[PDB]
């Protein structure tokens, strides 16, 4: 009834698996080679051909922020979203700022040198407003438990601390960010991420491969 | 109760303007000077530090597309989004899409000759996938009425209309997309938006303007 057209290293398709697992969704995950791709994922994202994409009932639903929304409302026990629409809007704020952001970390496989540390003092400016404005004291950024917000910045655990091996660059570090450190360690000592989250020596090779390519 | 911060010209400012006009919200319109910003949008929007905002008693709403979704849940009469979940997800599927793609109208305004030729030919590319996907034989993308899909694609009428016209190039025809022309025109003839768009000639005269500090 519910398939994941995913991968076993994408940040977000982890997300959708979070999601699906912490509404207690039994799916099929059909990990995807995206050299050559099946005829199904270009049949359900004819737009973007890339995964995540669900399928409930034969029909799709692409990018992991759209997918998230969809499981929200499609199995609306164990909330992932508050029920007030100010506090909803800040979820949604913070989500798109994120979002938008992502595309500053694509320096990390870029630069070199002074121009890769004036990338990661931009990501940690960038983290830093996340931290003061979205975070706050709260153990998750969604209070006492993890929500879609924290499912959004997932990314910026073990993705990105493979990044930043790949790249010998520090970004998120407790002297500089001791809240969203803090944060990060907590979201993936959470049993559901942790059970549920790729081998960091292959995702560390994956990063590698990426800087590699991009140089 | 309600307060907008925001200009004349902004098309993402007009977003808010109908979807306000829609549920009947009453609201006061405060436009501000983007050269010497005021005390309150800095306090209101430290992140972007950008319009619009919308303060509802006090508390500050930024971007354009999360004070839509705010409207939406927080004046629920005369609903701007279906009620099924596969079709609000294929509703906020299509308004990421504008979103992600709006980048590349930037191009219209930097690109000149054979280079301008070719980014007109790739949004006509990107407008050709909303319309047949998004779009389809629908009089509105929200079927018989405009919803959010329709407002949030309201830029690519009388705004995309003034970039043609200040950068010298032609993208939305009607021989080329006979039903997005269709729509930008039914969508312009809505008595809430005909009452509620910029003067073109002062539209125009702020493209040339951002064309030519642009070159
Ligand atoms: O766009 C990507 C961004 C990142 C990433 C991770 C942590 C922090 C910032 C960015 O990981 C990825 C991994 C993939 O397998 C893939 O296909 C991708 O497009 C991305
Ligand atoms: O980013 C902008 C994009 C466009 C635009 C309009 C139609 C089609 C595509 C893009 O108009 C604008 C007008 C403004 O006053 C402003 O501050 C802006 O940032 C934008
Ligand atoms: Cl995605
Ligand atoms: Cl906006």
């Amino acid at each position: 009834d519910v398939k994941l057209h995913g991968s076993w290293v994408s940040p977000f398709n982890y997300r959708v698996i979070w999601a699906l697992k912490l509404k207690g969704v039994e799916f099929e995950h059909i990990v995807e080679d995206l050299t050559n791709k099946s005829e199904l994922l270009l049949k359900y994202n004819p737009v973007y051909k890339k995964i995540p994409v669900l399928v409930h009932g034969g029909k799709p639903i692409a990018e992991s922020l759209v997918i998230l929304e969809y499981i929200e409302e499609t199995w609306p026990e164990n909330p992932l979203l508050p029920t007030d629409p100010y506090e909803r809007a800040m979820a949604r704020f913070w989500i798109q700022y994120g979002a938008t952001k992502t595309a500053a970390f694509g320096a990390l496989f870029r630069a070199s040198g002074e121009e890769l540390e004036k990338a990661a003092k931009e990501v940690v400016e960038v983290l830093r407003v996340l931290e003061e404005q979205g975070l706050g004291d709260k153990k998750f950024f969604g209070g006492d438990s993890i929500n879609l917000v924290d499912i959004s910045f997932g990314l910026f655990t073990c993705w990105l601390e493979a990044i930043e091996e790949a790249a010998g660059v520090k970004v998120l570090e407790p002297s500089t960010l001791p809240r969203l450190h803090a944060w990060a360690q907590n979201f993936i000592e959470v049993p559901l991420i942790k059970e549920n989250i790729p081998d960091y020596d292959k995702l560390l090779l994956h990063m590698k491969g990426v800087r590699e390519k991009m140089m």
